[PDB]
RNA sequence: UGUACUAUA
């Protein structure tokens, strides 16, 4: 590597470099100084053009590839785009080829790029069912991630597509890591975009509900406010019956505690959409309702408890139709504090003594 | 008394 130094640049194997751990730290360092560093490239750029694919998934080669990102023209690095973008499958699934795709995603220069990019990503080229598995994989997701903070959620195609693709809503929702994607590509997508979503969700909403990941998808749902026309009917038209049993349930009991939040959050807030507020208070005196039939299984259960504390803290309601509210609410605290010798041993005795206390002094 | 955050020298 030292008598490689002393010659000239004209006579680099840049290949042979780049597949050499010590002979890529080497180009490195190199386009690191202004001086040497458009010769570097304009030499090593020539010497590559054929390559580009071998080097984005060489485990020593796709370092080079990241770090010439940072000094590629836009008129070099749109030839390495249009060189390999039908391959951005069998890339992002890779080791180490993820790393350099989404290194050329983060340095785009210009629309072109972007769109070769999903170009390659589109049907043409890339598959649904491999869309899915990118979203799913280890190295996948960050590629797609990627993807979906770089790009204008008009790019968001192909993503989207795969999702309101049949049932993948489970296939993604119900797993580690596409759990994780669906909520940053709901963080910045349309309107529009989250509705058509919105709908799939809603129509797989029993496997999502309880699902160790899904149920994160639901609530997620449930912080939009552009939805509160069409989430929140849903939600209750089609969970009310088992409203009891979804509350002791390890995951399901996280929603349905966030959807008792929200509907305090929406009724209190208006002391958004009257018809909406006015729903919203049907819906909280039916829960209260189903709950004030079931105290003698929700606060004896593990799980269920915690949505019923959630139903009678004051300090959610406070600012509290409101008529028929209280005697709700005033009948399914009066006998609940008639239940807490009923459970003395339990960690959380004290806790709803402490809330029936609270709701005394305020009322 | 109760749930997730990741992968190349």
């Amino acid at each position: 590597m030292v008598e490689i130094s002393a010659l000239p640049l004209r006579d680099l194997d840049y290949i042979k470099l780049a597949t050499d751990q010590f002979g890529c730290r080497f180009l490195q360092k190199k386009l690191e100084t202004p001086s040497e560093s458009n010769m570097v490239r304009d030499l090593m750029y020539e010497q590559i053009k054929p390559f580009f694919l071998d080097l984005i998934l060489d485990p020593f080669g796709n370092y080079l590839v990241q770090k010439l990102c940072d000094y590629l023209t836009a008129e070099q690095k749109t030839l390495l785009i249009q060189t390999i973008y039908p391959n951005v499958f069998q890339i992002s699934i890779n080791q180490y080829g993820t790393r350099s795709l989404q290194k050329i995603i983060d340095t785009v220069d210009n629309e072109v790029q972007i769109d070769l990019i999903i170009k390659g990503f589109s049907q043409e080229f890339t598959s649904i069912e491999q869309v899915v598995t990118l979203i799913n994989d280890l190295n996948g997701n960050h590629v797609i991630q990627k993807c979906i903070f770089k790009f204008s959620p008009s790019k968001f195609g192909f993503i989207i597509d795969a999702i309101v693709e049949q049932n993948n809503i489970i296939t993604i929702s119900t797993h580690k890591h596409g759990c994780c994607v669906l909520q940053k590509l709901l963080s910045v997508c349309t309107l529009q975009q989250i509705f058509k979503i919105s709908v799939k969700i809603v129509q797989f909403l029993p496997g999502l509900i309880n699902d160790q990941f899904g149920n994160y998808i639901i609530q997620f749902l449930l912080d939009i406010k552009e939805l509160d026309f069409y989430l929140l009917a849903e939600l209750f038209n089609r969970l009310s019956n088992e409203l009891c049993q979804l509350s002791c349930l390890k995951f399901s009991s996280n929603v349905v505690e966030k959807f008792i939040k929200k509907l305090f959050r929406i009724i209190t807030g208006f002391i958004a959409s009257d018809d909406v507020i006015n729903a919203s208070m049907n819906i909280l005196l039916t829960t209260i309702d189903i709950f004030t039939v079931n105290l003698n299984v929700l606060i004896r259960d593990n799980f269920g408890n915690y949505a019923l504390q959630t139903l009678l803290d004051v300090k959610n309601y406070s600012p509290l139709f409101c008529n028929d509210f209280s005697l709700k609410i005033g009948n399914l605290i009066v006998l609940t504090k008639e239940l807490l010798p009923s459970i003395k041993t339990t960690s959380y005795a004290k806790k709803i003594k402490l809330k029936v206390k609270a709701y005394a002094e305020a009322t």
